[PDB]
């Protein structure tokens, strides 16, 4: 059929994305304690490397999302639909964490630190968040993979 | 770090950005080709290209605020803080563009074409906005470029 | 070298094959677009990355043809040797294509519309002989991966 095709990219894409987001909360860190110390040009570097990490967990999690669909075209049944539907809350999810950066890094860009912080702790709540759904879609794709 | 090294590279900026929109504007024509010729996954690769340049006009944006920022700091006047205004309205509607490309990319992935027509057609007149601040703050940095 | 490991890789590189043919066609749409419209400046950006494009087509045609010759090795049967044959003439006929595309940026650059014109759609021509040899493929290497 093709299930099995497509499991194997989703493996390959979800190993890619864990990667992605380990970078993204390294750089978020550093971009937290760059802040803290008042280092406006370390605190401009670090934020440029999280939204370019976070436009790549962009990418992934839409080709997530697109996989189980097309899996749940070739294999239907509940587990496919369940992951389906983590997958597609994960990239709502994602999408709102994604949003939320950009307006902290306009407010950093504009200099208004008000806005920067409040968007900054959003984005951080969004990101738990996904790592949720994240770690839940990897226990459902073993399901799917037979352990 | 003077005032003309920050207009140079402004200008370099820019430039480099102009190419992204061409190459932005490329992708979506061709995404919405796809879309009428209902051909799904042509219209998923085209839709990537366009986030992937939209996420690089973005970058651009957030670079030429800072740089004005910089700028207004070196020659307080009235002149650099129009360019800012002018840059932070262009950043702000980039932004809108960035999220509502986003939502379309998901609904596309989700198969819900009523939340991907509405986001797509936001999506071309937030685009057309900006080019006007584009263009906009382009013939204010001729204005500064004062040889 | 083993038969598998090759058809695995002969998939991936027709697959980032797949994606660039589909950004060329975009980027020749675009300039042809300029070209209508007289905006000579953009008809010069999008030639470029149609040829940046044409570039890659051209070294994923090469690829194939050096992983075909390792399949026929290992795995002979008359199947590989279609496909050789195939990519081969694909190979031959990009080649094409991108010697007119450069007349066609030479043509523009010296502002010589009567020669763009006729290159731009011999261009066309080899594009879409070039796209039946390369469906033909794509219908080869599926029979070959025997499921
Ligand atoms: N932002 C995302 O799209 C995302 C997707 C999936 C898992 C994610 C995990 N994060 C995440 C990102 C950053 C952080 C914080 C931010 C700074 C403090 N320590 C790390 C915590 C979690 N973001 C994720
Ligand atoms: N999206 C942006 O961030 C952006 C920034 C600056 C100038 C821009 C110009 N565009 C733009 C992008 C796409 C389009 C249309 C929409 C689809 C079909 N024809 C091209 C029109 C304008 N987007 C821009
Ligand atoms: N040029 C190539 O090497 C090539 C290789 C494989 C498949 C291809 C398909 N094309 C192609 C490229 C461009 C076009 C037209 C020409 C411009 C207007 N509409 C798109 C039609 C087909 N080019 C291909």
């Amino acid at each position: 059929s093709d299930a099995q095709e497509i499991l194997s990219r989703l493996n390959s894409v979800l190993e890619a994305a864990w990667k992605t987001i380990l970078n993204l909360a390294s750089a978020t860190d550093a971009a937290e304690k760059a802040y803290k110390e008042g280092r406006e040009e370390d605190l401009a570097t670090y934020l440029d490397q999280a939204a370019s990490y976070q436009s790549q967990v962009d990418q992934y999690a839409v080709e997530t999302v697109r996989l189980l669909a097309e899996l749940k075209k070739v294999f239907p049944d509940e587990e496919a639909d369940r992951a389906l539907q983590i997958a597609e809350k994960l990239l709502k999810t994602v999408q709102e964490a994604s949003k939320t950066l950009d307006t902290a890094v306009a407010a950093a860009a504009n200099g208004d630190e008000e806005t920067f912080a409040k968007a900054f702790n959003q984005f951080v709540s969004l990101g738990n968040q996904a790592d949720t759904l994240f770690t839940q879609l990897q226990r459902t794709l073993t399901n799917l993979n037979k352990k």
